[PDB]
């Protein structure tokens, strides 16, 4: 098919999608950069979609996160999420398609952002919001890993797709867990779609990057990098530590895992036989850069093996001496 401006796609029900690709690129992620508005905004994407139960109910991917912002903005689990819903909002209101898929279509083109990134497929065609989602669907970062994983697994997902789906926290930071250090990435290279993430949650812990006595955080191994408990325990569980250590170096299964299982996700409360294939529609995501690496200043021996069938691969260090990373700005 062929569109207004002369762009292509298979299914012209698509067409619709690239004024909205070239407006969200241009007025949401500050000329189509892997900075903080994609960062929220992949967040959104999952905080949407898993308010879905076959038993507790809610419509999963179905944009009620921003339809009934009021209600769902107001749940602890949902904490600073409100400022990605207020941007979002007034493109939904002059754009042409439903807010849950404009939640999933903006998290997909966020992704393909970012240097390393993959191009998730983006389904067309989810009705509006019935209802809010129920309250306590959303994980928190200070649950069980039983909890995560069996209320992961209620929605759909079995425990390794936890892993891969966490692949997101590469290029993610917190506002709100440590709020004295708002900004502070989950991993060093918060602008870069890579397996930095696995390798740095599995160093043994050093130091608290701001305060202490924050509830769902653990010492982080870095200055200027935060640890959430969840993450902590979910590199070094039985369930999911293998999984998570075979993530590290491996950019391929990171890249294909991730966008097979947000494909999944972004379907939560829906049919991909009701929906339109508007994949073709995501842009070429750049080039990886940098390698694997241990930070500067640790060695092998800082590692917390975890994975009990196999070691944790050797990786270079950075030269230098140890280093602080910069908050997401
Ligand atoms: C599996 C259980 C998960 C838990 C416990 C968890 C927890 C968290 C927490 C506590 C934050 C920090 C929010 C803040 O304080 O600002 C966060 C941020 C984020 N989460 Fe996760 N998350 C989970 C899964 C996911 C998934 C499946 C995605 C897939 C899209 C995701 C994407 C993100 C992103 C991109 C951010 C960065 C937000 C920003 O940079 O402001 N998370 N997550
Ligand atoms: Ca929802
Ligand atoms: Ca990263």
């Amino acid at each position: 098919a062929t569109c207004a401006d002369g762009r292509t796609t298979a299914n012209a029900a698509c067409c619709v999608l690239f004024p909205i690709l070239d407006d969200i690129q241009e007025n949401l992620f500050d000329g189509a950069q892997c900075g903080e508005e994609v960062h929220e905004s992949l967040r959104l994407t999952f905080h949407d979609a898993i308010g879905f139960s076959p038993t507790l109910g809610g419509g999963g991917a179905d944009g009620s996160i921003i339809t009934f912002d009021t209600i769902e903005t107001n749940f602890p689990a949902n904490a600073g999420i409100d400022e990605i819903v207020s941007a979002q909002k007034p493109f939904v209101a002059k754009h042409n398609i439903s807010a849950g898929d404009f939640i999933q279509f903006a998290g997909a083109v966020g992704v393909s952002n970012c240097p390393g990134g993959v191009r998730i497929p983006f389904f067309l065609g989810r009705p509006d919001a019935v209802a809010a989602s129920p309250d306590h669907l959303v994980p928190e970062p200070f649950d069980s890993v039983d909890t995560i994983l069996a209320r992961m697994g209620d929605a759909g997902f079995s425990a390794v797709e936890v892993v891969w789906l966490l692949a997101s926290h590469s290029i993610a930071a917190a506002d709100k867990v440590d709020p004295s250090i708002p900004g502070t990435p989950f991993d060093s290279t918060p602008g870069v779609f890579d397996s930095q993430f696995f390798i740095e949650t599995q160093l043994k812990g050093r130091l608290f990057p701001g305060t202490p006595d924050n509830k769902g955080e653990v010492q982080s191994p870095l200055q200027g990098e935060i640890r959430l408990q969840s993450d902590h325990l979910l590199a070094r569980d039985p369930q999911t530590a293998c999984e998570w250590q075979s993530m590290v170096n491996n950019q391929p299964k990171i890249q294909n895992r991730f966008a097979g299982t947000m494909s999944k996700m972004a379907l939560l409360g829906q049919d991909k036989s009701k929906l339109i294939d508007c994949s073709d529609i995501i842009p070429t995501p750049p080039a990886l850069v940098g390698a694997a690496h241990l930070p500067a200043g640790f060695s092998l021996s800082d590692v917390e093996q975890a994975c009990a069938e196999t070691p944790f691969p050797a990786l270079t260090a950075d030269p230098g001496p140890v280093t602080s990373v910069p908050p997401v700005p």
